[PDB]
């Protein structure tokens, strides 16, 4: 009612141990939520044509041409896994966990307040702020998932990752059909080569308005809203990360001969003749038996194309792949494609008190090695001669097209029915946890965005919006615009995910890689005397698991 | 029988999560054990007197001097941490549980070999091993405690710490009454302190001897033994650490200005003049009430005098104490008083494949703040006057005898009705895992060399030895020395200790310090190319907990 | 020192309540377990004791 909370704030994970070393872990999280009234309150069919920036031959990749429809309503997304789990928690999870599973979901709209900003443009023009008793809020939720999907995380655009911050929704907008045409140049590529945004195809046509779609509720102050408990459908997602290459599957060569004194130079030895060895290969002509040529059941990991952009009817795409790399080879410099890259604001891990509008960012460099170095691959002529000449090789160092900086690798596609791989690890707190699948005949084996992808359902997305506050003056057939009363709303926001784990167990005689504060890390975890804020991102699959 | 086993290997350890998180955790360990047979046959009562080393003026601590009974049998001693976990699970039980309990103990003898050298005196003189199938192997197990307890861990004298190298029991021997006095002196005094070895005290005299106190099993190859399962009566062990100090107990004051900016020099300031605050203290004649001064409830930890050897019926001895330092001020340089410390051999952590006879050693610095650094430690007269006047203050720099070595902290004691301190926590894997209780009249509150002490029933120890092989020729009235067959005994060794755990909670928003293998450490869980193997200690109590 | 680290928030730790002016909030009845307090005082030293 008017003076009666209509919730309860509660942001308590809780974990509960079952019986077999299964844990339940729930993880509650509430947040204040703030709303303005709509910048208009109509749908708005919008182009973005930043032609003038294409036009530059050799910058086809900073295309930016799209069409999308502009909604009233606002997004409440909380799918992000800093919206539920603190670095504590993590550190609980990836530690001892070894596997992961979603079961539900479930979230509530509590305490709802609209107030109406009056001005007193006074001297100093004043503005006084009061409650609007019989105003209401606009709540749908989209069980049916009729409307297109849109995951706030692939842009940032969460509810942020702090109990004690109050955060707000995003507007909510989506995709809607365009053609463009843009041929890829190079700087001095003589001429203009067509850049051109044809405009849509009508059978592709498909315009979706909340209001026609799903129910919508009204809340006023005394009125609360409950999605009820969504159970999702999805495979378990691993805590461990294997390590595993071709090289390092099944029996190794039997050594006949062993170091007899210690030392970082005292080898042992296969004693054979590479060409007098007993075992498999898969090279009928050869006699030579040597780890890189000994037969392997199937390949961990594939070859594709990298820095391929690839073009359908509304622009030129960015070829996606399941795994990067780094380790042995690559960091920070050695820098490869595969990686995730998140940039992130104030809200989601920015350091809090940091001035300056510059993204926060970070490239996810995974453990699980299933990746690849280009630069030691080689391909060679089938009769196998070996110091291989010069002619009977394609090094990743000789040119393709006569580019001297495009070699077969770039080109190169060693994906098959022997491929093995793993899904995506979890990103901490920056990456998404589920994600609904493709409504496609066939389906990807994998989402490169979150460990989760429910199939059969998912839950559907929250929509939210202040209903309009007219004034006295109101002329529905006037061609202007519908004058409102500055009304905004705050209102609780209450989400309960439910996780399913199990613990792991030693196996090895050696300790495991934990996560651990330290005296470099110590400050990331505590406030600034400022109480800036800032919430690093960490890894998930820090333990070994062996793959064969 | 003779062609048949009458035992199992196992070294497994299991961990099988129950309700409400706890664990219960059972270590299985089995060993080869190798056994000979003893020097003599006979009880010896012998005395150790190094009055030379002790003849040199200043070296007092350095005395030896002793009585003990020397038996014919041996001990089978399993009680240090290594002998039932290893690095790997170590991690496990101090990474994620809380608190552990000591459960019970079992252990058994089987797969008994005998067998007998014989030396075939020729060129390149040669000795052929056979089988003796008829000879006995005789167990002990003095269950009602009636031997005095000797733990074999306080001289690195346990069974070894893997899995795959087989091990011995130690020579069994005891304390036997002495009466010695010594005087202390120091470089440059003039004469010569007494220092008497007086003899026994006839009213203080108790020889035992196994034979006519505990039932002795014989066993042949055929035969087996097995100890039933003992339970322990014990208080459970925390695997957190406490980090408050009396400084940081309550409410700190309330600060009437904050930092406005972030800086390492920004600190806020509590703004009220230290003799014009409110709150409590315990110096009524004062009105300056601070942060050294305001009261706090108890005292946690207490000092004690430092390098104290203290004298009784048999020669000196160092006065003990419950905690060290270490941290801000102590590390390996900032070397204090209440740190134990490790020496030991290649069966218990030493490398292996080391060549060389100087232990291996460590000391251990906790992570539980609850010791002193009595340097900054000061005693002032009752008035208060305070830039304090070199003559109403004692500080740890003014001279105590005149010596200048010496200050009133070597001889401090601090510890009274309000002393809080903590049980002494576990070290991996040299340390003792319980301990018997003194049968004192008042006990002491704690073991500084176990972190389980068992009251009112421990375990008896286990005592083997190879029964007598005589040869044709014995005359038991001779002088001279029983002659027997040279025999020699192998048998299996199998031990089961059962714990319950509790897994921890996170509770605080930033992580806890986990144990991690790393590029530094990540050799020492691994085998050299030689097959060399090191166990490097390891802390227990790396989580927080909160003291008040 | 960063193993001595302990940031905590109510937030994250204890259930929250929103109350309005309508609402009312009552925490339950809590035992307490503690020795009896005595209200005499002793003035015995070693030397008036027997």
């Amino acid at each position: 009612g008017v003076g009666i909370s209509t919730g309860t704030f509660n942001n308590q994970t809780e974990f509960k141990f079952l019986e077999n070393g299964w844990v339940e872990i729930t993880a509650n999280s509430s947040r204040l939520v703030h709303l303005n009234m709509p910048e208009s309150e109509n749908y708005r069919r919008v182009v973005v044509n930043n032609m003038d920036k294409t036009a530059v031959n050799g910058n086809m990749a900073l295309d930016d041409i799209h069409a999308q429809i502009v909604t009233p309503w606002s997004l409440v997304d909380a799918n992000a896994w800093g919206v539920w789990f603190n670095p504590g928690d993590w550190q609980l999870i990836v530690n001892t966990m070894s596997e992961l599973h979603l079961v539900s979901f479930e979230q509530e709209i509590f305490n709802v307040v609209l107030k109406t900003v009056s001005e007193s443009a006074t001297q100093p023009p004043t503005k006084v702020y009061n409650n609007d008793l019989t105003a209401s809020l606009m709540v749908a939720l989209d069980s049916n998932n009729t409307m297109p999907f849109t995951p706030a995380a692939m842009r940032s655009e969460t509810l942020g990752f702090y109990p004690w911050k109050p955060t707000i929704p995003t507007p909510w907008r989506y995709y809607f059909q365009w053609d463009r045409t843009l041929i890829p140049s190079h700087t001095g590529t003589s001429g203009t080569p067509t850049n051109i945004y044809h405009g849509t195809d009508p059978d592709d046509v498909q315009f979706y308005t909340i209001e026609n779609s799903v129910p919508v509720h009204l809340l006023r102050t005394g009125d609360e809203f409950a999605t009820g408990t969504f159970f999702f459908d999805c495979k378990p997602c691993r805590l461990t990360h294997t390590w595993q290459t071709n090289r390092a599957l099944g029996l190794p060569p039997f050594l006949n001969s062993l170091p007899q004194s210690e030392g970082a130079t005292n080898f042992g030895d296969i004693g054979v003749q590479q060409d007098k060895r007993r075992g498999v290969t898969q090279m009928g002509n050869t006699n030579y038996i040597t780890e890189a040529t000994i037969m392997r059941p199937a390949e961990v990991g594939y070859s594709a194309p990298y820095y391929s952009f690839e073009a359908s009817t509304q622009g030129p795409f960015k070829t996606p792949i399941a795994a990067g790399r780094g380790g042995a080879q690559t960091d920070e410099n050695q820098a490869a494609d595969g990686n995730p890259r998140y940039a992130f604001g104030r809200q989601h891990g920015q350091k809090t008190t940091t001035t300056g509008e510059t993204p926060e960012r970070f490239t996810y460099i995974a453990h699980q090695d299933t990746g690849r170095y280009p630069e030691g691959d080689w391909i060679q002529n089938i009769n196998f001669n070996l110091p291989v000449t010069n002619d009977n090789v394609l090094l990743p160092t000789d040119p393709i097209g006569g580019k001297t900086g495009i070699n077969y690798t770039n080109i190169f596609n060693t994906y098959g029915p022997l491929t093995a791989l793993n899904n995506v690890p979890p990103v901490y707190p920056n990456g998404q946890i589920w994600d609904k699948e493709f409504d496609t005949d066939l389906k990807p084996r994998l989402h490169v965005n979150a460990p989760f992808v429910c199939q059969n359902n998912c839950p559907g997305q929250l929509f939210v919006k202040v209903a309009p506050n007219l004034t006295n003056e109101y002329d529905p057939d006037a061609s202007a615009n519908m004058s409102r009363i500055v009304t905004y709303s705050d209102f609780w926001w209450k989400g309960k995910l439910v996780f399913k784990a199990k613990l792991r167990a030693s196996h090895t005689w050696n300790p495991i890689q934990q996560m651990s504060i330290n005296v470099d890390n110590q400050f990331n975890y505590v406030p600034s005397n400022i109480g800036g804020m800032k919430i690093v991102y960490e890894k998930s699959q820090l333990a070994p698991r062996k793959l064969y």
